[PDB]
RNA sequence: UUACUGCACAGGUGACGA
DNA sequence: TCGTCACCTGTGCAGAATAAC
C-alpha cells in the first residue's frame, strides 16, 4: 500500500521577513556574501538579492522589506537549510557542501572487516573505508499544487589509501603505472596528478602529467579507486585478500541494505530531530515524519506499472513475462518472415587457440544439451534456422605482439574474403591482453572498422569467455545469441503496448566522451535512436549513422520530422488522428530546442492532426532512494537463510514526488544479485516544461518498458533502450572515426536493418 | 570486447536565470 | 560572465557456484 522514502519532513515557518535589493549584476553577489557573512545569508535569484538576517548587528543592507511565505516560494529556506543543517552537525566536518557531505566519526570498515575475517598487516591501517553521508534538502509536493521542503539521507563509502609511497615501494608493490593524485588538494583545483613512473627520489617523475612532470611523496597519494585497492592489497595479503574483499562487502551491506538503511536513515532523523534547526537567531525548523508516498488522503502518490510482457507474435498470442523463456518456447518474433535462414559466419581468431574456438562454436551453434538448461538447443534451433557455416579465418598472432595484433587480423580477414564468397556475420576472438590496447592498435576496433566497412556486423568475443566454465558459459551463449540474430537483421521479441492514439514515435540521444587518456581533453559524439508504436508492440527503427555533437539539436529535429513524414505515408493519417513524440536522454533538452523541435514538428505533420509531444529525462544519480517495508525478500542461495532484495520496491512501482517527476523502480528482488546487494536506487523521470503532453507517469512506464526491449542481453537493461543504444552507437562511431580507412558507407546499406552496435 | 548488477575513484558538465 | 541547482561520463574490479526461471 505505501512507499517509505529517505527523507524527512522539514517543518519551516509559513513565513520570512527579508530584503531586497535589485543587483542585475551577479558579480557583486561574491563580494556582499562576505562583507555581510555571519549576519546575513544572502541569495541570488532572477535578478534579485535577497538578504535574510540570522544574527542581530550591523552591517546593515537596504532594500524594500519583503515578506516571503514557505508555501510560495520554498527556494529561499530551502537553500537556508543546506547552511544550517552544517551549523545543526559541527562535529561533523565537511567534505562537501550542497548538498551537507560528511564522514563518520569512529566507523572504519577495513579494519573492523580485517578483524572479522581474521587478518592481519602493519599497513592495512593506511587503508580506510569509512561511511559517508549526505544530506540533501529538496522541493516535493505531498498532493498537487502544494510544496514543501524535505530532507533526503544518503549513504556511501569513502576509500582512501593515506600511506606514503615509500612505504608501498618497500613492501613489495610495483606502485609503476597507477594514479596519484593530491593529498592537499589546491584552491579549487585539479587533484589528479598522473601516473608514477619511477622514483629516484623523494620526488616522483609522472607520465600523463596532468601538471609539471614531478611532485613529491608528500605531496601526492594514490588515488582512492578500487583498482589500487586491489592492487595494493593483493600484493600485501595475497592470496588471502579476497577474503578481506568479502569481509569488507559484509560491512558496507550494515550500512546499504535496505533495512540497515532503513535504521541508518531513522537514526539519523532521530539524531536531526533532537532539537530545532536555528534558520536564524529566532526562527526555527523542526525536521518531521518520514516522508512517505501513498494514496491516503487527497494524496494519490503510489502506483505499480503491469508487468512488462515479452511478445514474440503480432496477434499477441506469444507473450511471456521473462525474456529467455519467451523465446525458448515460442523463437523469436520475426521468425515466419526472417530472409536469411542459412548465415554465413566468419570467424577470425588466434590459430593457437584453434581448439578453444571449435568447443566454443559448436556449444554456440549446436548446444549444450539437456546437462546445460541454460542453452541447450543451440543457436541454429532457438532462432528457427536452417543452418549456420563458419568460414574459420585463423590469424598468425601472439598475445605478446603488442604492435602489429591488430594488422595481422586485417590481413587475415582481407586475405579469406577475398577468395570465399559473401558472408552475413562475424566473430571475432580476442586476447585479454589485446582488448584494451590504444585504439591505433587495438584489434577490436580495426576488425570492428574493417568488417562494418565492408557491410559486416561483427559479434566478438575475449578467449576468458570462451573459455568459461559450462554453468556460466550457457548465460553467456543466450546473450550472444540474442545479439547475433539482431545483428542478422532478426528481431528477438518486442514489448507489449495497448495504442491509445493512432501513432507514438520515441526517439532518445545519447553521449560518449572519448580520449586516448585522463589527460587528453574528451571529445563529445553523440547517437540517436528511435522506436515506433506497433499494433501492440514497440518496434526499434532505424538509427543514426552521424556522430558528431556540435549541432546535436538540429540532428534531433531532422530525425523526427523525417520519421514524421514516411510514419503519415505508410500509415496514412486520418483528419483528427492524434501522434505522440517522446524523447528520451539523460539530460534536459533546452527550452529553445524544445521550442524549435515542437515548431518543425508541428508543421510537418500539419493542421489535419493533433501532435502531443513530452521531453523526458532519466536520472540515476540523485538523493531519493525507495524502502518497501512489506517486502521480505527472496532466499539468495541453498541453504541459506540470507535474504536478497529485502525491503527493494516491485520493479514497476512509480512514485510521485511533484507535478513533473516520478521515481520509478527497475531492480526488484528477482533480479537482485546478491545478499549484499544494496537498496536499489530507482530511476528518476523527469518531464520537460515545455511538453504538449504531461501524463508522465505514463512516460514512467513507457521508460520501464524500454528498459526489456535491450537486445544486448536477456536481462533487463539499466536505461531505456533510446538512450542506452544511442550511448553505444556513440561510442562505436565514435571511436572509428579516427580509424584508417574506416567508412560509414554501408551503414544505411547492407546494414540498414542490422543491430551492429549491440 | 557475452552481459547484468554493484561500488569506487577521477574528470568535470548540464539546465535555468539576470 | 556570473549565481544557483543539479548530476553527468569514463574506468576497473568482483559476484556466499552472478545469469529474473
Ligand atoms: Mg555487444
Amino acid at each position: 500500500r505505501q512507499l517509505v522514502s529517505n527523507g524527512f519532513e522539514v517543518n519551516l515557518p509559513d513565513q520570512v521577513e527579508v530584503i531586497v535589493r535589485d543587483l542585475p549584476d551577479p558579480s557583486k553577489v561574491k563580494e556582499e556574501r562576505t562583507r555581510l557573512m555571519g549576519y546575513w545569508f544572502v541569495h541570488w535569484f532572477d535578478g534579485k538579492l535577497f538578504h535574510l538576517r540570522i544574527k542581530a548587528g550591523g552591517p546593515n543592507v537596504d532594500g524594500e522589506h519583503r515578506a516571503i511565505r514557505t508555501a510560495e516560494h520554498p527556494w529561499l529556506l530551502r537553500a537556508r537549510l543546506d547552511d544550517a543543517l552544517e551549523e545543526a552537525l559541527p562535529k561533523y566536518a565537511a567534505v562537501k557542501k550542497r548538498p551537507f557531505t560528511f564522514l563518520a566519526q569512529k566507523d572504519e570498515l577495513i579494519d573492523a572487516a580485517a578483524t572479522a575475517a581474521g587478518l592481519s598487516h602493519r599497513l592495512l591501517n593506511s587503508f580506510k573505508v569509512i561511511p559517508r553521508f549526505a544530506l540533501s534538502p529538496k522541493i516535493y509536493e505531498p498532493v498537487d499544487g502544494t510544496t514543501r521542503v524535505g530532507v533526503f539521507v544518503t549513504i556511501g563509502m569513502r576509500y582512501d589509501i593515506e600511506a606514503s609511497l615509500r612505504d608501498l615501494l618497500e613492501a613489495g608493490i610495483d606502485l609503476r603505472g597507477m594514479y596519484v593524485v593530491r593529498r592537499k588538494r589546491q584552491p579549487g583545483e585539479r587533484g589528479l596528478l598522473g601516473r608514477v613512473r619511477a622514483i629516484s627520489d623523494d620526488m616522483v617523475q609522472l607520465f600523463e602529467e596532468t601538471d609539471l612532470a614531478s611532485v613529491n611523496v608528500n605531496d601526492a597519494k594514490l588515488e582512492g579507486s578500487k583498482e589500487n585497492f586491489t592492487r595494493c592489497l593483493s600484493a600485501l595479503l595475497g592470496h588471502n585478500y579476497k577474503k578481506l574483499l568479502n569481509a569488507l562487502d559484509d560491512q558496507e551491506a550494515g550500512y546499504r541494505t535496505g533495512p540497515r538503511f532503513d535504521d541508518a536513515v531513522r537514526r539519523m532523523g532521530e539524531f536531526l530531530a533532537k532539537k530545532p534547526i536555528r534558520l536564524a537567531d529566532n526562527i526555527n525548523a523542526q525536521v518531521g515524519d518520514r516522508i512517505v508516498f501513498s494514496n491516503e488522503g487527497q494524496a494519490r502518490n503510489v502506483r505499480l506499472a503491469p508487468k512488462v510482457e515479452y511478445v514474440f507474435d503480432r496477434t499477441g498470442a506469444k507473450s511471456a513475462e521473462y525474456a529467455w523463456r519467451g523465446l525458448s518456447q515460442f523463437g523469436p518474433f520475426d521468425r515466419p518472415s526472417f530472409a536469411n535462414r542459412s548465415p554465413r559466419i566468419l570467424v577470425v581468431y588466434p590459430s593457437s587457440t584453434q581448439g578453444k574456438v571449435e568447443n566454443f562454436l559448436s556449444a554456440f551453434r549446436d548446444g549444450m544439451g539437456s546437462n546445460y538448461s541454460g542453452f541447450s538447443k543451440g543457436f541454429v534451433d532457438l532462432m528457427g534456422l536452417t543452418k549456420v557455416e563458419f568460414v574459420m579465418c585463423p590469424v598468425e598472432v601472439s598475445s605478446a605482439d603488442r604492435n602489429g595484433a591488430h594488422t595481422k587480423y586485417n590481413s587475415a580477414i582481407e586475405d579469406k574474403l577475398a577468395g570465399a564468397g559473401e558472408v552475413h556475420a562475424g566473430i571475432v576472438v580476442l586476447f585479454e591482453d589485446h582488448a584494451r590496447l590504444p585504439d591505433d592498435r587495438n584489434p577490436y576496433i580495426h576488425t570492428k572498422s574493417l568488417l562494418l566497412t565492408l557491410g559486416v556486423p561483427t559479434q566478438q568475443v575475449r578467449m576468458p569467455t570462451v573459455l568459461l566454465e559450462p554453468k556460466s558459459l550457457q548465460y553467456t551463449l543466450q546473450n550472444f545469441s540474442i545479439a547475433t540474430y539482431a545483428k542478422l537483421n532478426g528481431t528477438p521479441w518486442t514489448v507489449n503496448h495497448d495504442k491509445a492514439i493512432n501513432d507514438e514515435l520515441v526517439v532518445g540521444m545519447g553521449l560518449a566522451e572519448l580520449s586516448g587518456s585522463r589527460t587528453e581533453k574528451r571529445q563529445r559524439f553523440v547517437g540517436i535512436t528511435t522506436v515506433f508504436a506497433g499494433d501492440g508492440s514497440y518496434l526499434l527503427g532505424n538509427v543514426s549513422k552521424e556522430c558528431e555533437y556540435e549541432g546535436y539539436s538540429d540532428a534531433i529535429r531532422e530525425s523526427m520530422t523525417g520519421i514524421l513524414r514516411e510514419l503519415k505515408k505508410r500509415n496514412n493519417w486520418r483528419p483528427g488522428d492524434t501522434v505522440r513524440v517522446v524523447f528520451h536522454a539523460h539530460r534536459p533538452l533546452k527550452r529553445v530546442d524544445v521550442a524549435s523541435i515542437v515548431f518543425e514538428c508541428t508543421r510537418e505533420i500539419g493542421s489535419d492532426q493533433n501532435i502531443q509531444m513530452a521531453f523526458v529525462t532519466v536520472s540515476h544519480d540523485h538523493p531519493f532512494v525507495l524502502i518497501d517495508r512489506s517486502e521480505r525478500g527472496l532466499e539468495a542461495y541453498k541453504g541459506s537463510t540470507a535474504r536478497k532484495g529485502v525491503f527493494a520496491p516491485p520493479r514497476g512501482a512509480i512514485s510521485r514526488v511533484g507535478r513533473l517527476t516520478r521515481l520509478l523502480a527497475v531492480n526488484s528482488p528477482q533480479l537482485i544479485k546478491r545478499a549484499n546487494t544494496p537498496l536499489p536506487t530507482p530511476l528518476l523521470v523527469s518531464l520537460h516544461p515545455d511538453s504538449t503532453f504531461k501524463d508522465v507517469d505514463y512516460l514512467a512506464e513507457q521508460a520501464l518498458k524500454f528498459t526489456s526491449l535491450s537486445w544486448r542481453s536477456t536481462l533487463p537493461a539499466a536505461t531505456p533502450v533510446t538512450i542506452f543504444y544511442s550511448e553505444r552507437i556513440a561510442e562505436l562511431l565514435g571511436r572509428l572515426k579516427s580509424i584508417p580507412n574506416w567508412s560509414s558507407a554501408n551503414l544505411n546499406i547492407k546494414l540498414k536493418w542490422s543491430r551492429w552496435f549491440l
